[PDB]
């Protein structure tokens, strides 16, 4: 099998229009892609990366880029192709609504429970099909899913499938530097909540150093308003110390599944918040 098709670009068929964000692996440009010698232009997003452990990154990079140029998942963003200058750029279709961070915030009391509940299913369907290539996001957020369409989502980014933000991170990850499947769970926990807050800040206020103290004190994340118990029970499974405690994707694909099936029996949009 595998019969995927990297295209190696030449970087004179690429056009870098604007930045739309930049971070600890490289910066990410919206632009257009005119294939060599063709007459069509694609909206594409392009990430150039560093010059740094251009002898080791690469090749991790490279592996990346392999593992997703296959047409797996529709809710994983796949790999259009690679621009093998001195520094490596990957280029890449261009979701138009953006991150789904941004995209929650600005239509807050415009999305129903169902819209919610959709995306948690594909986030973890998503989720599902990278534990079955082996591969370890490390990074999960509502800032690294993107938005196709209104109902559509994709797993991206990838930079560290330290450096990541830890107010996303498994406990056994901030103390044993440790990254399982089960530490991407707990991160699939701290997304659905951000969703289910419309984009809230976790933990917000309290500064990074103080979150493993806080951690192993038994605090976590608290109840969204628009949450039932069901849902918020969920989370809180994602979030248990003990990594088999912690839910399967495959089982959390079909708890979300069933959820989406009856939105109206798991999560509330009536409840946006209250003013004291
Ligand atoms: C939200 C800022 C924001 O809206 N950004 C975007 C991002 C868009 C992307 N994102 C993207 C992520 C990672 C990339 O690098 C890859 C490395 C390896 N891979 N294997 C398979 N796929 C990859 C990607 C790249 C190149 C891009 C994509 C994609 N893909 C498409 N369209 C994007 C649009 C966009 O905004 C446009 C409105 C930040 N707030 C501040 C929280």
């Amino acid at each position: 099998p595998n019969q995927a098709q990297m295209r190696i670009l030449k970087e004179t068929e690429l056009r870098k229009v604007k930045v739309l964000g930049s971070g600890a692996f490289g910066t990410v440009y919206k632009g257009i892609w005119i294939p060599d010698g063709e007459n069509v232009k694609i909206p594409v997003a392009i990430k150039v990366l560093r010059e740094n452990t251009s002898p080791k990154a690469n090749k991790e990079i490279l592996d990346e880029a392999y593992v997703m140029a296959g047409v797996g998942s529709p809710y994983v963003s796949r790999l259009l192709g690679i621009c093998l200058t001195s520094t490596v750029q990957l280029v890449t279709q261009l979701m138009p609504y953006g991150c789904l961070l941004d995209h929650v915030r600005e239509n807050r009391g415009r999305l129903g429970s169902q819209d919610l509940l959709n995306w948690c299913m594909q986030i973890a369907k998503g989720m599902s099909y990278l534990e079955d290539v082996r591969l370890v996001h490390r990074d999960l957020a509502a800032r690294n899913v993107l938005v196709k369409s209104p109902n559509h989502v994709k797993i991206t980014d990838f930079g560290l499938a330290g450096k990541v933000p830890i107010k996303w991170m498994a406990l056994e990850s901030i103390l044993r530097r440790r990254f399982t499947h089960q530490s991407d769970v707990w991160s699939y926990g701290v997304t659905v909540w951000e969703l289910m807050t419309f984009g809230a800040k976790p933990y917000d206020g309290i500064p990074a150093r103080e979150i493993p103290d806080l951690l192993e004190k038994g605090e976590r994340l608290p109840q969204p308003p628009i949450c039932t118990i069901d849902v918020y029970m969920i989370m809180v499974k994602c979030w248990m110390i003990d990594s088999e405690c912690r839910p399967r994707f495959r089982e959390l694909v079909s708890e979300f599944s069933r959820m989406a099936r009856d939105p109206q029996r798991f999560v509330v949009i009536q409840n946006e918040d209250l003013g004291p």
